[PDB]
């Protein structure tokens, strides 16, 4: 609370303060324990500041150092500030506009902008681009999706070294690994026999832990996708379960179930499900819908596989997700059906959160960039005071800023890997999303669950995929559409919401739009794709993406600001309030001298029904180019109670059904 | 005893009997589970049989097949004869006239040869030759030494395909790692820090579990080699422990030590020793002898390392062997000095076993072909009964019969990848080696360290390499000398005893021989590397390589057929004497009613002094090429008693210090 105008204050004290000097220092600075030169900055942005020293240095507000709280500035403080020799070189302030020329480059007023914006927190980029922008080797990419190159060892060692190279410079991965033979499999080379996807699991579990993002950084992060008729299912759906079979397990990856929805048929009918290795029934991942429907069960017929009864996966499925969180649920069909890029081919994975879907390839691995807009702020007490309302036109304008900054960052991108580099220049995919709209449906005294909310949650949306679509069909009047536009969804003037056989809300001229999109194209293939905003949120100080508060109190105690305030304002805010919420998990229903109003405003999302969680994300789906990183919070978990949750949201023609399960 | 004229007996019940029709059975044989066409003989090799199948077939005598004990048989049954479905369709003569026609091909009368003298137990060759010569892809290689392609992750993550790739198809692997930067170096790409060799010998850990030669067959078996002045050597050398931090052991590899003299002259000297890191002090690992101390010592002297204790390191060495049998030790100088690939480069490792002493880089990865000779099949009974004597006549004759083979083994090969065919075709190593040597000098009434025994040992071995010179030498007549003969110390007339500055027995004309080479040239740049012999001594029913027997009784009940028929001529084989054996570990020493001279022929290896073990290997050594794997052997293990034993044999010029230790 004060903590910020202390720790802050010891920054600036401890820091020089000239932007361009900090600037000089980071560029000549040399690593002490090799005597080797080791510039923080690149060439190309080192000459930007200096011949524009007067006007950047000036343009900065160091006041500004002050929207950063206690845990958000220590966050910047221990990962995102550049350091010199272990001590903090940048100032927050200098870390932003670092980063909007790293982003913009020559383009001065474009990189004001951006710094005026971020440094006001309208919005923010991703983690790897704050640490990355405008640095020499600049690797502001997120997020990668690797192809599995081949079932062969040559082709398993090849994408294991490409997922190292990624790995070295940041970057969480997504990797399918469909096409891998399951066990017993005959290997012909040798007149031998496969061990299946374990063995080779714990190899690329080995490597995530050696390659641990550029030397001492963070270990790697990858996510393995994988189709539920895939002969090594048990065993893959358990990597990350807690007790013994050590030889086994893979506790540094994570399992994502790339699921068809003839799985999820046969498991509400209580029907059959036949496990297949990919070499007795080849191209299952290839195909999709219907296709995949009359493939699987004339394979089904022939006898290529072992059937067992669908429901005993499913209760695996489901006793993994109650232990560990995961696997993680993406729906193959919805991905495909709905997608931009499906003209490409067939998507085969998402990502490591769940948020990304965009096709991969042997040659191809897809990458996205990502930036939250900062719901919040968007806020305006209305021209009487007394009442708030919410600025679409403001928050359409920074979308649209976002798109911009977002498509620059492909063309200024350092690519660990020529297959990133393909892909990406080809469809230029890019990932907005949002932080903080527990916030903002607090701010505005509207309860997660209302009517209001609801309507928010969908507008919202609306505009941001609008603005986002609107700059993107502006670059490709400048610049020409992506190179793979033609035959694509967009170029038809299909668009998301029409996917999903809806008419959209309507509060911007899509018609308008569409138009223009039919006939000059757009910049990116994909605009969209709401992210967990883990990091990023806490350094802006809000409530993580699209969630409602877990907690209305945390850990350092820190209570709800928005609760904190309407407690003291009716009078109420005590001690023995404050009692209850340390031990009640930061809850007030129930307690005795409560409105009614902040009751309803302040559920935490343990009482929210995820009936509406899932409703509110199928409403924002339909402008949702991508997908999003759902959690689901379960209290008591049961398996009819997360039966249902699945099955709902399947029917609803989500993408991603779950990100994370959490639980107790 | 009786277990051979019963399981041998059963199998030919099991099996066909005519060869050609084995042949057809192996070469349309079908993988049932896939209806994939899976030939179990080269076309080749097919071809040859059916042109020839009355001469081939009548070749055969299957009364040979008794020629195999009781394990002997069992572990050809287990793991060398051919299967169809899970049931043997080999019989042993079978296995060895595919052999012959494998190595041989067109050359029926080499083939022939070959076939009676395997049969007749005078040699046999290496277990991949057994199981895969005249099979479709035949890697009949045993030996791999990878270089380290690079101080990078593109290079460790290059030498790690390769090393999956060698591992597929059988072979062992030495794998040297010294220009891999130590933890806490700096990483200029990502300005990170390396976390050194531990966490990637972890993923190449992995990789030798994953790999298990060619789908359910063996574990990969990878050997690192280290030299100790790397900053990571406490850490390496401790790899096999038992005790935890599991995150810092890698239990499936073995470590080895690349020992420069100039470690063992610190240790004696209780002086210092600098560790580096190969960033810091290049080019360590590339030059060796002077050149080497004279590099060092200035890298020492310009701080460029850490100094300790070098009796430290000595100590932590000497620990890790007492409990792990780990890690070898081989003589980086004694290798490099004494090694007819010198004009090739320096020479940065040896290999699973510690007996090839090859040149490898990051395009070249050396190779080695093996066969051993049955050292008691030239045991003559003299011409008048009651003396043995020992046929050298016959063993150069056979020696040459093998160099050949060896030969048309390189040819003939299949090689797993590119580094592998490109090494072996330039310089063309060979490794000759023995077995039985306990037998031999039992058979013939020498005990192990008697002046005999000595004399023997060393006449064998100088027949052996004279031999396979000779036959070399025929080969570059007929063919041409390896590629790289020019420059070498052989085309100097410098032969292996030459660079020990000894002269030869002179059982041979080694003047005749030089004048021979130096004018015509060799075909193989080294010849002899005698090698455990682990499996190929148990197939022919011998003790392994150049060992004296560990137990006269082992495990079903085996004793010492030689002690055993002493014992019944002596009337003294009774109860009383077969339970001074169980428990005995086997010994017979201080047992009350034997003569003194079964006492002296019969005694363990952990009854002979180690210093007449290292004496008899620096005698056979002047006439090894290449190095063999001496595992040292010792009952009440001390720091003083390993010291001495490690520091004798440098003294001596070992190459291979020590293999395993062996203890209790
Ligand atoms: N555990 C284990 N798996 C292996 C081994 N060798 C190959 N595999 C696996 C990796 C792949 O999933 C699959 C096929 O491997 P390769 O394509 O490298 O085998 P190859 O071309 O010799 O035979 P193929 O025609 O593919 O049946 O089998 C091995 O030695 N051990
Ligand atoms: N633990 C860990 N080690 C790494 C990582 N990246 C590289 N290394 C190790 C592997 C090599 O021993 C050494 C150098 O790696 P690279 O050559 O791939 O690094 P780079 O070229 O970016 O920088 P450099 O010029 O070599 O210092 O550092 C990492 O992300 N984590
Ligand atoms: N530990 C991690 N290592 C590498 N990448 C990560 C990690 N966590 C998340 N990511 C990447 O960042 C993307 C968005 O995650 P998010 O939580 O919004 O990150 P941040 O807020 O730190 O930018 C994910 O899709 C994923 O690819
Ligand atoms: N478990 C193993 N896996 C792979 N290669 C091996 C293994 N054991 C030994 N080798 C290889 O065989 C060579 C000689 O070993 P040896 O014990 O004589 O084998 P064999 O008698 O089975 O032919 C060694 O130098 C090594 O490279
Ligand atoms: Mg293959
Ligand atoms: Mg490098």
């Amino acid at each position: 609370t004060l903590a910020a105008r202390i720790a802050i204050s010891n920054l600036h004290k401890q820091t020089t303060k000239q932007f361009s000097k900090v600037v000089e220092d980071l560029y000549r600075y040399v690593n002490a324990a090799t005597g080797k030169p080791a510039p923080m900055i690149s060439d190309d942005v080192y000459n930007i500041v200096m011949e524009n020293k007067d006007k950047l240095n000036s343009a900065i507000v160091y006041d500004r150092d002050f929207q950063y709280s206690y845990f958000g500035f220590k966050t910047l403080e221990r990962s995102y500030l550049l350091r010199i020799n272990g001590q903090v070189a940048e100032r927050p302030q200098h870390l932003i506009m670092r980063v909007a020329l790293g982003i913009h480059g020559r383009d001065i007023e474009a990189a004001l902008e951006t710094y005026n914006l971020m440094s006001l927190k309208y919005f923010t980029h991703a983690s790897p681009t704050l640490f990355n922008a405008g640095t020499p080797k600049p690797q502001m990419s997120s997020c990668f999706l690797v192809a599995m190159k081949e079932d062969s060892i040559e082709g398993i060692y090849d994408t294991l070294k490409e997922c190292a190279l990624i790995s070295k410079t940041a970057g969480g991965i997504g990797l399918h690994i469909h096409n891998i033979r399951s066990t017993g499999s005959y290997i012909a080379g040798t007149n031998g026999t496969s061990n299946g996807l374990i063995p080779m699991i714990r190899v690329f579990n080995n490597t995530a832990r050696y390659v641990d993002q550029g030397g001492n950084k963070r270990p790697g992060a990858f996510a393995l996708y994988l189709e539920p008729w895939h002969a090594d299912i048990f065993d893959f759906i358990d990597i990350r379960k807690n007790h013994g079979k050590e030889e086994i397990r893979a506790r540094d990856l994570f399992p994502a179930l790339w699921i068809p929805d003839l799985f999820m048929k046969r498991v509400e009918e209580n029907g059959t499900w036949t496990l297949f290795s990919p070499t007795s029934a080849p191209g299952l991942s290839d195909c999709y819908g219907d296709e995949f429907e009359a493939l699987y069960t004339r394979y089904e017929k022939e006898g290529r596989g072992k059937t067992i009864k669908a429901q005993k996966l499913w209760y695996s499925i489901l006793e993994a997700q109650t232990e560990t969180g995961t696997p993680f649920v993406v729906y193959k069909d919805a991905c495909n059906r709905k997608s931009n890029q499906k003209n490409l081919g067939v998507i085969k994975s998402s990502n490591l959160c769940c948020e990304i879907v965009e096709y991969s390839a042997p040659d191809e691995t897809a990458v996205c960039n990502l930036a939250s807009v900062a719901l919040p702020a968007f806020i305006e007490t209305s021209e009487d005071g007394k009442t708030s309302t919410y600025n679409f036109k403001k928050l359409h304008e920074i979308a649209k800023v976002v798109t911009r900054n977002l498509n620059r960052v492909i063309d200024r991108n350092y690519y660990p890997v020529e297959e990133a580099r393909k892909s990406n220049m080809r469809h230029r995919p890019i990932a907005l999303g949002v932080q903080g709209l527990a916030d903002t449906f607090m701010l505005l005294r509207l309860p997660f669950d209302s009517e209001e909310a609801r309507l928010l949650n969908i507008q919202i949306f609306e505009t941001i995929y609008h603005a986002s679509m609107e700059a993107s069909c502006e670059l490709a009047q400048k610049d020409g559409p992506y190179e793979t536009f033609q035959g694509s969804p967009a170029s038809q003037g299909i668009l998301q919401f029409d996917m999903w056989d809806q008419k959209p809300y309507g509060m911007w001229d899509w018609d308008t739009l569409r138009k223009d999109i039919m006939k000059h194209g757009v910049r990116n293939s994909l605009t969209m794709a709401p992210m967990p905003t883990a990091s990023t949120s806490q350094i802006l100080g809000y409530n993580e993406c699209f969630e409602p508060v877990t907690s209305n109190m945390y850990s350092f105690q820190v209570v709800n600001p928005y609760l904190l305030r309407d407690l003291v304002d009716l009078g109420i805010w005590d001690e023995g309030m404050k009692q209850y919420l340390i031990t009640q998990n930061g809850s007030i229903q129930g307690l005795p001298n409560v409105p009614q109003e902040l009751k309803d405003l302040y559920k935490t999302v343990w009482e929210i029904s995820q009936k509406t969680i899932i409703n509110m994300a199928a409403d924002r789906s339909v402008y949702i180019d991508q997908s999003h990183s759902l959690n689901l919070f379960l209290r008591a978990p049961t398996m009819g109670k997360l039966t249902s949750m699945h099955f709902y949201g399947w029917k609803k023609g989500l993408k991603t059904g779950m990100y994370y399960l959490r639980t107790q």
